């Protein structure tokens, strides 16, 4: 199920991840290689996740993608994606975000868990998840596309990580029994005024039914997810375009707010 030789997979793994670390659109990597497929693009994505461990940065989560209806549908695709975070890509609650080292960036409200348990695939159920949470963690992230124009297909998202490149983490962090992820309303505002908003069942139905198709989609490649993982479980607000200037707050109900200022 591959087409990539070893060859392509490192140098487009370079040619991809040059594009987040020098600020720069490339064309969509299907354009050169139409018949690449899942398993290459995802081989394509943990070379990268090997590149910044290489360098010494440190992974310190995971995040799922496509994790709508509508969106899956958009894409073509029957499941999710996930990609990888790296520990540069976390901002504090209230932080500056600098748009000099982004190209296009937008934000996404989202709910995040931390294990404090294995997860392993397959088969991985709601029920399997539940224990293994040991607690939430409102997060705001922010995407930005290596491809220009959001000219892409889902094979390339994957192997560019799924858009990755910050997320934001504040308000109350909170054990899992304290908070029900289904009904958590969300709002994000930005300079000053209500943009969207949504509740935590836009992601699968359960933000934690994300947790278990990410624990599958791993075990694909014989990997899983360690004890102690920060996962990021999907946009539970559509994407909303930020720059130089933006001021934005998220409200999570009962769970306080994140906040971030760009320039
Ligand atoms: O849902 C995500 O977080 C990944 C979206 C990747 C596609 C995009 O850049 O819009
Ligand atoms: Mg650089
Ligand atoms: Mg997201």
């Amino acid at each position: 199920n591959r087409t990539l030789t070893r060859e392509q997979v490192l140098a487009l793994a370079e040619h991809i991840e040059n594009a987040e670390l020098n600020v720069h659109d490339i064309g969509k990597v299907t354009n050169d290689f139409p018949e690449m497929t899942f398993a290459d693009a995802y081989d394509v994505q943990w070379e990268i996740r090997r590149r910044k461990e290489a360098r010494g940065n440190k992974i310190v989560g995971l995040k799922m993608g496509l994790t709508s209806w509508a969106k899956m549908a958009q894409m073509g695709v029957e499941t999710p994606i996930y990609g990888f975070l790296a520990d540069y890509f976390s901002v504090p609650d209230g932080g500056v975000v600098d748009c000099s080292k982004l190209i296009h960036p937008k934000i996404e409200a989202e709910i995040s868990v931390v294990t404090k348990a294995p997860l392993h695939g397959p088969g991985c159920h709601l029920g399997d998840v539940i224990a293994a949470i040991d607690y939430v963690i409102p997060t705001v992230e922010v995407i930005d596309s290596r491809y220009e124009n959001f000219k892409f297909d889902p094979i390339s998202v994957v192997a560019d990580n799924a858009s990755s490149t910050r997320f934001i983490t504040g308000g109350r962090m909170a054990s899992l029994e304290e908070v029900d992820l289904r009904t958590l309303g969300v709002v994000m505002e930005k300079n000053g005024e209500v943009v969207e908003l949504g509740a935590g069942a836009a992601v699968l139905g359960h933000p934690l039914s994300s947790v278990a198709m990410l624990a599958n989609l791993l075990a694909e490649r014989g990997e899983h997810i360690p004890a102690g993982t920060f996962i990021m479980t999907g946009g539970i607000t559509a994407a909303v375009p930020v720059a130089p200037g933006d001021n934005i707050t998220v409200r999570y109900q009962g769970l306080g707010s994140v906040s971030a200022r760009f320039i």
